[PDB]
């Protein structure tokens, strides 16, 4: 499906990424490479206001253009939210901006640190003929020392991983369907659903990498989209396509609805590179799995189906657990409406959940 930039082993996830810039583009690197120490001690600041306008031109291909969108990403929020607390005044110099605002346009994405930036591109697998295991995994950009920005950063992008072994049937489904052949689809299903559940295994990995009452006070402020002020030009799991995928190929109408809930995970869409954004629909504009399933009244059909359904429920009931225990109760010990959130959260589980059919 290569023209929407999905990879048959690493899922959306950009595969192999650049993690060296241009030259022309040392300035960059060498703040963001050695950004621990320029927060710490506050010559961060410093170092980017006494800085020039940077041309983006000499950025040539995407691999490259995604890692600057990277390095000025991590950048841009440091300088912002600085060691983030009250620092977080003044709004970016046009040094960073332009290059950004620009590179932003240019690869159709928000002029801010996304998923797209610092989980997808933001990986290497240190030795190169060595499998996608967590020992053989490493980031390219912390933002501080004990954030477990690694751990974070790197389970997110192993379920990216373990995603990709179903995402890449998806063809094998719409196909086994037009040309009207009953064993191949219900086999297709299973995978998924066999592969969603291998999903799981991997999300169980982030109790063990991620420090609790670490993420939430040190790392997190600084992937906090639209917290703060821009005052720039003219005007982060969950900007992931993973679990709206298959919302999608399971014809469950998340998008579909009067409400919050559903908005906000069609406003998602836009913090996503186009091509997924693009890939997306394309699934959509596609005959429903869901309907066709129910028509051949095929009870072992509707089994695989709802094994898939099951599999998803899963993984956000799951997810519910991991917000409880990284959010809700460090969030209490940190000296009025609160937590909707968890409302969002089941308000979508809920909705996935409904799209049963026994
Ligand atoms: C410490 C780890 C995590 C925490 C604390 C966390 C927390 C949250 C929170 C609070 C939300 C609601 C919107 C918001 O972000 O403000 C959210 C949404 C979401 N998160 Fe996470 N998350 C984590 C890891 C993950 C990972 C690894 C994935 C996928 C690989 C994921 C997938 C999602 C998705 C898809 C949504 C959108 C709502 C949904 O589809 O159910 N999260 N997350
Ligand atoms: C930053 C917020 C926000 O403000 N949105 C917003 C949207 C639109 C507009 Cl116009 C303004 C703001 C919103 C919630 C806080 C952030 C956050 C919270 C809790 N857990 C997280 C875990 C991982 C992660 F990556 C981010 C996490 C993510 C983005």
């Amino acid at each position: 499906m290569k023209e929407y930039h999905i990879d048959e082993e690493v899922g959306f996830a950009l595969p192999n990424p650049q993690e060296n810039l241009p030259d022309f583009y040392n300035d960059w690197m060498f703040i963001a490479k050695h950004l621990p120490d320029l927060i710490e001690s506050g010559q961060l600041r410093e170092r980017v206001e006494k800085l020039n306008m940077l041309s983006i031109d000499h950025l040539t291909d995407h691999k490259s253009q995604r890692l600057a969108r990277l390095v000025l990403g991590c950048i841009t929020m440091a300088y912002v939210w600085g060691k983030g607390h009250g620092d977080v005044r003044k709004v970016l110099p046009r040094n960073i901006a332009v290059p950004y605002c620009q590179l932003s346009k240019k690869l159709e994405l928000p002029p801010i640190l996304v998923y797209a930036d610092c989980v997808l591109a933001n990986w290497k697998k240190k030795d190169p003929n060595k499998p996608l295991t967590y020992e053989n995994m490493d980031v390219l950009f912390s933002f501080r020392d004990g954030d477990c920005s690694k751990g974070f950063f790197l389970v997110s992008l192993l379920v990216e991983i373990a995603a990709a072994s179903a995402i890449k049937v998806i063809p094998t489904v719409f196909k086994a369907m037009q040309m009207q052949e009953r064993d191949t689809l219900l086999k297709a299903l299973l995978e998924i659903a066999s592969c969603l559940e291998k999903a799981l295994q991997v999300f169980h990995q982030i109790h063990d990498h991620v420090n609790p009452k670490a993420f939430f006070s040190v790392l997190r402020i600084y992937l906090s989209g639209w917290k703060g002020n821009p005052q720039l030009s003219d005007g982060s799991a969950g900007q992931s396509s993973v679990f709206q995928c298959f919302d999608v190929l399971l014809g469950i109408q998340q998008t579909a609805g009067g409400g919050h809930a559903a908005q906000f995970l069609q406003d998602m869409r836009r913090y996503m590179p186009p091509a997924h954004r693009n890939f997306l629909c394309s699934l959509e504009s596609n005959p429903s799995v869901r309907e066709f399933v129910l028509s051949k009244g095929d009870a072992g059909l509707r089994e695989a189906y709802d094994a898939c359904v099951k599999a998803l429920v899963s993984l956000r009931s799951y997810h519910l657990q991991i917000v409880t225990k990284y959010i809700l109760i460090p969030a209490s010990q940190q000296p009025t409406g609160g937590t909707d959130l968890m409302n969002f959260l089941k308000t979508v589980r809920s909705t996935t959940e409904k799209s049963l059919l026994k």
